[PDB]
């Protein structure tokens, strides 16, 4: 039901707000438009692997942890 | 270093060959070209969330397990 990009987006949004960073700051660092980042966080735009890595780098979060956290969230959704 | 789509692709390829299925059988079930599926498995094409879900369904593998396994693999790559 829930799509990869929605569960990934929530993980990315939580990683950003857990450092009090704005869409502007992360999008500047990742070299993407603010509106594109917002839509990725809301699960309405697919982020390329290259952009995902750029966002993880801007947030100092390992992509491994993004994937594991997304999998745990997706397992919760499947279980509900 | 390693891109999300390369680690995801290996997980998808392993899920397919662990059931002895061909690219043709999974691509027919997922309604994508054989060449597109092959390139997704090799990590050279990004799979949309919709196509990823269609591949997981064709393989009876939960997307949660694909994400967790990809995260464990990516953690190995980061650790090396």
């Amino acid at each position: 039901t829930a799509l990869l990009r929605e569960v990934i987006g929530d993980v990315l949004r939580n990683a950003r707000t857990d450092q009090g960073r704005t869409l502007r700051e992360v999008s500047d660092a990742a070299r993407v438009s603010l509106g594109y980042l917002s839509e990725v966080e809301r699960g309405r735009k697919e982020a390329s692997s290259e952009l995902l890595s750029a966002i993880c780098d801007a947030l100092d979060v390992p992509l491994s942890r993004v994937l594991t956290d997304a999998g745990e969230s997706m397992a919760r959704r499947e279980h509900d």
